[PDB]
């Protein structure tokens, strides 16, 4: 009822500024890049498990990854120092 | 069989690397930023056409969206012209 | 002030779910659904956009996405029928 | 730029489905319900840390939250035992 189209505009948008007005406002942003060739922690996991021969079980096959990172072997996308399987990389020099 | 645990660690990375290796690679990643108070341009809509009388179909109010952004009073977290609802926003000076 | 752990519990729950709680409270939910090989409607244009030849602007690439929608070659996860390049969708039959 | 708006549009589709045809997929979607008077588990964790007294640390009251859910106090939108602070939840019989 109260606000319509003839309401000033700076007003309308006040009222969805305005706390509990209905607005789903929550403290994050997602945002796409296009780097070609990047894969995930998870996926290079994956591929050394299947494809390395010795590894006891998965966990070992994580420990790999995480030296190839510290190796400079496989690099971060954005500036991190630990290995995770969530993020993303890309290869080193070769 | 041919990759192992005594492989040479570079030699595994450059065969993870190769052409048809198994290593599931993609064009696009995704970044998480924290901005305080942000929101989607679908959600802007989703409110508008909730809140605001006199609108006859979606598309006006995504339209005054879009007048929004030309306005100032809300603003795109990385440089872009024109609106869209899978976008992310943050509020202007108000 | 004077809630604590030691207040009954269903009295805290009610006073949560008072008008002016604070807790934030409202008509929606989301819902992650696992849906092999799904993609989303602006994918596809942009897809149609950048290898079909022919489309003299980007918005004829969208009425042609819309074309494969209306005859059934992609599907809607839920039922809707109109084209919106913010769904998401899957494959038809085709075999 | 063997395909155009004269090729059939079955074998475009099919072109389109291919492996490796640059199509961007995934395997998970988000969908929106409307369902009256929601509210998302981080927000009832939060409402209690903030409201309550008597919690040392957040994971306190993150417990008192799963006790809440257990007494049929708040309940979940989707049928799963165990609570988690990303899952939708409504009030229970008050």
């Amino acid at each position: 009822s109260g606000l319509s189209v003839h309401t000033d505009m700076a007003s309308v948008t006040k009222a969805m500024a305005a706390p509990e007005s209905g607005l789903e406002v929550r403290d994050r942003m997602w945002l796409k890049i296009t780097i070609p060739n990047a894969f995930l922690g998870s996926d290079v996991v994956d591929w050394l498990y299947h494809h390395v021969e010795g590894f006891p079980e998965r966990r070992e096959a994580r420990k790999y990854a995480s030296g190839l990172l510290k190796a400079g072997l496989i690099r971060h996308t954005v500036n991190k120092i630990t290995f995770s399987e969530q993020c993303y990389y890309v290869f080193g020099d070769l």
